[PDB]
């Protein structure tokens, strides 16, 4: 497989997954400032502007990387935030919908 087309599809995917975040709360950090004990249990941060600079970085050369990143979006907000929340749900929404993009993704990386 050839670099370039591959980074041609995670780029195309993650705007697909950024189209599914409609609130806009995972395309940034969270801010620290905002959430002081943020990083007490959260280990390692993401957010899909990182997720950006991380793909131009060519951090990511293999599906499996790139997904799990984008897990951890899904799973440090199921972890931070209380189950009634419109934080933890968005995350339930983000992993649903992100599946179903991610799969198609695959799909097409496994036809190079
Ligand atoms: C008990 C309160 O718990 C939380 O405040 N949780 C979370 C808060 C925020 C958050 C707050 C304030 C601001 C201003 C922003 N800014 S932005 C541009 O990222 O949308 C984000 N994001 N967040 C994410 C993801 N996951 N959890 C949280």
């Amino acid at each position: 497989m050839q670099l370039t087309p591959f980074l041609i599809l995670l780029r195309k995917t993650l705007e697909q997954l950024q189209e599914k975040d409609t609130g806009n709360i995972f395309s940034e950090p969270v801010p620290l400032s905002e959430v002081p004990d943020y990083l007490d249990h959260i280990k390692k941060p993401m957010d899909f502007f990182t997720m950006k600079q991380n793909l131009e970085a060519y951090r990511y050369l293999n599906f499996d990387d790139f997904e799990e990143d984008f897990n951890l979006i899904v799973s440090n907000c199921l972890k931070y935030n209380a189950k009634d929340t419109i934080f933890y749900r968005a995350a339930v929404r983000l992993r649903e919908q992100g599946g179903a993009v991610l799969r198609q993704a695959r799909r097409q990386a496994e036809k190079m």
